[PDB]
């Protein structure tokens, strides 16, 4: 009990630095402390009960910088604290989290498409590169099951992908999975039950609402229910047995729609609007703070 979805940066005109974060449970939108750097097309996780922002850019009036930040929010104060940069800033990131460490996969630094992977360790505060991706991935997204993290679409710098390829720890190696049956960057992607889902996207010619799901058992890959709306760059997180995504850009608005899959009638929900539309925020799940 007492967990929220945590929405931190994204993008309306501006890279932004909002952390909100919304409670099921009751409906209820707080906002706390900002982002020390505005920040859109970075990604969040949580370790140890400690939201993380990892990566971005922030764009603004006067810039475009890509961002290496690791910075941590701690509920219990509503503080943010630098931590350890990445090696390389990183847009366009997609993270996840194996066994306590934070994975920081792919995105981009200028026109470089990166398919280096490093990985965080937050008891020596320190970043290690581990091995590449076999693809070069912006856009990417990241998710973990079973303890092995995929990577999942996203653009190598000429092409949007429906590749994926799956990172086994113990190997330090990368292998191509199946690819999905659509073309998705800047999808959602994230893990329920024994299935890896990319929901939304956009496939080098519209956003997309539809979703799919792999199986790690069979290896295939399944269309679900579609989205209510089309988006690409939206946030996705899973609590309670239940996906919800946030945000996003459907080709003419930046959304404030917040909609919640529920796998046992394969049906989605609007539950929720974010105090303002955006698209590119990092989200995660945490204790109220
Ligand atoms: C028209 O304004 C927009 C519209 C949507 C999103 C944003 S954003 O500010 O949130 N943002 C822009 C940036 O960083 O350029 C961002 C963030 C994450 C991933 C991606 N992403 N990565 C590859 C692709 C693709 O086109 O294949 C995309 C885009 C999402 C499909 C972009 C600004």
């Amino acid at each position: 009990v007492g967990r929220l979805i945590y929405t931190a940066g994204g993008y309306f005109r501006q890279s932004l630095s909002y952390l909100e974060a919304y409670n099921p449970s009751n409906g209820s939108w707080l906002r706390l402390a900002d982002l020390q750097v505005p920040r859109s097309g970075l990604a969040g996780c949580v370790v140890g009960g400690l939201l993380y922002a990892v990566g971005g850019r922030n764009n603004s009036p006067d810039g475009n910088t890509d961002s290496s930040a690791l910075d941590c929010y701690n509920p219990m104060t509503n503080q943010w604290s630098p931590c350890a940069s990445m090696s390389v800033p990183r847009n366009r990131i997609g993270v996840g989290v194996i066994d306590g460490h934070i994975y920081a996969v792919g995105g981009s630094h200028g026109c470089i498409h990166h398919s280096s992977v490093e990985r965080y360790e937050p008891e020596r505060d320190e970043w290690h590169l581990v091995a590449p991706m076999l693809t070069r991935r912006i856009g990417v997204g990241v998710a973990v099951l079973n303890r092995l993290l995929y990577a999942v679409g996203g653009f190598d710098g000429t092409n949007r992908l429906n590749s994926a390829e799956c990172y086994y720890p113990e190997r330090n190696e990368w292998r191509m999975i199946t690819p999905m049956n659509t073309i998705r960057s800047g999808a959602g992607v994230c893990v329920l039950h024994n299935c890896i889902y990319a929901a939304g996207g956009y496939d080098g010619q519209d956003q997309l609402n539809s979703v799919e799901r792999y199986d790690v058992e069979t290896e295939t890959w399944t269309f679900v229910a579609p989205m209510r709306h089309h988006r690409s760059a939206l946030g996705i997180t899973v609590h309670q047995g239940k996906i919800y995504v946030l945000g996003g850009y459907d080709g003419h608005t930046f959304l404030d729609s917040v909609e919640c899959y529920d796998p046992d009638s394969d049906t989605w929900s609007e539950v929720t609007r974010m105090t303002s539309g955006r698209s590119g925020v990092g989200v995660a799940v945490t204790m109220e703070p």
